[PDB]
């Protein structure tokens, strides 16, 4: 009873999941680490194929997606569309749009009409949610572009580069170990510039992250007087049943209180 539904990782499982609400039946693909590089089992495509809809984020990330040519009524939907992704800077675009309250509270509502679209005779039910959910992303917003607008220090250094929009929404600066990919490691050069950045705008807390190994997060934290604390892009079914934007404000509290 209800549509079947899959999506890619976490934040589109969370997402369709709060904007379709019990109505359907959503699942999720990858819940762990490695979406980057992930690519799908024999198993995973054929869910997909005997699924209503299968929402995935971008071509950028989940580049497999773009090749599935389906005979089921399979619906594949590039929920990222409208947005518009940056060019990665140093041509590839950066994926990460959803650890911005805006642009992740905007693609629910893109998910809420795909989902409408479908399914008409709850219309209702999807786009209802889909304001509650972009309601709170707002309230979201304002509670820290206002709490980072009193803090001095704007800078921080993650595990790897996925908080471009975050940062970029904030006001704040951040700098990734890794390239946008977290296969995309430093040779011991840039492992250098690193270090001199976290001295330069004196960053103390270098943000390592679940789904790698923070063996070298520690070696830079030690070279340049930091200690290590976790922050999450969200990219790994995070433990615990909160909502996605309780698990991103979460988050925000931590960068918040290590900026402050
Ligand atoms: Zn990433």
């Amino acid at each position: 009873q209800g549509m079947s539904v899959v999506t890619s990782f976490y934040p589109m499982y969370a997402m369709t999941k709060e904007v379709s609400g019990d109505l359907n039946d959503v699942r999720m693909i990858q819940s762990g680490a490695g979406i980057h590089s992930f690519e799908p089992s024999v198993n995973d495509v054929a869910a997909i194929y005997d699924a209503d809809l299968f929402v995935y984020h971008s071509h950028t990330l989940e580049a497999w997606a773009r090749d599935l040519d389906p005979k089921s009524k399979v619906n594949v939907f590039e929920a990222s569309k409208p947005l518009t992704l940056d060019r990665v800077k140093g041509t590839l675009y950066d994926p990460h749009t959803w650890t911005d309250p805006v642009l992740a509270g905007e693609e629910a509502v893109n998910i809420a009409k795909e989902l409408g679209h479908l399914d008409p005779k709850h219309k209702d039910s999807y786009t209802k949610k889909a304001k509650a959910f972009k309601k709170e992303a707002e309230q979201l917003t304002e509670e820290y572009t206002q709490k980072f607008k009193k803090v001095r220090s704007k800078t921080f250094v993650t595990q790897h580069t996925a908080f471009s929009y975050l940062a970029k929404r904030f006001g704040l600066k951040q700098l990734g170990i890794s390239g946008i990919s977290p296969e995309q490691e430093p040779s011991p050069r840039q492992l250098k510039e690193i270090q001199d950045f976290v001295k330069e705008y004196n960053v103390k807390t270098i943000f390592a992250e679940d789904n790698v190994n923070p063996k070298i997060a520690h070696a830079i934290a030690k070279s340049t007087g930091a200690k290590v604390k976790t922050l999450s892009p969200l990219e790994a079914a995070p433990s615990g049943n909160k909502t996605y934007l309780e698990n991103l404000r979460a988050n925000l509290e931590v960068l918040y209180q290590q900026l402050k």
